[PDB]
């Protein structure tokens, strides 16, 4: 209905929002494009499905997250990948896991704080329907 539709458009313009906010920290920079093969030839041996904050946005506006839940699946497989490539003791592997335990947190933080349970509630309830 009109009704629903509305209400998934308001959570894409949340989604866009906080993604915004990840995006634009100097801690998460890492995060914001794609792994380049050429200046990580590695990266596409370790890593079989890439996620990065630019490719999160694209999926936001091809209508792929209906629920928050969806959306977090995707923050949190960025974070899980950067773990798995960077499992070191090297100060630059643990600089890269910091940041992205950070990033998982801060996205878990902003969401906690000003996502009405009602409305990722409705989300569901609007998916479980389809
Ligand atoms: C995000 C990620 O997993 C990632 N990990 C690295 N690990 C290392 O450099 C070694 C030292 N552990 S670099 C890197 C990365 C990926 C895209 C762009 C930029 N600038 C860095």
């Amino acid at each position: 209905s009109m009704q629903e539709e509305d209400t998934f458009r308001e959570l894409r313009i949340f989604l866009r929002n906080v993604t915004h906010r990840l995006a634009i920290d100097k801690r998460f920079r890492v995060f914001t494009k794609p792994v380049d093969p050429d200046e990580v030839p590695d990266y596409v041996t370790v890593i079989k499905q890439p996620m990065d904050l630019s490719s999160v946005i694209s999926k936001i506006d091809l209508h792929k997250y209906l629920t928050v839940k969806d959306y977090l699946r995707d923050i949190d497989l960025i974070c899980s990948n950067a773990l798995e490539y960077n499992p070191d003791r090297d100060p630059g592997d643990r600089l890269i896991r910091h940041r992205a335990c950070a990033l998982r947190d801060t996205a878990y933080a902003i969401i906690k704080e000003e996502l009405d349970e009602d409305f990722e509630q409705l989300c569901e309830e609007i998916q479980e329907s389809r």
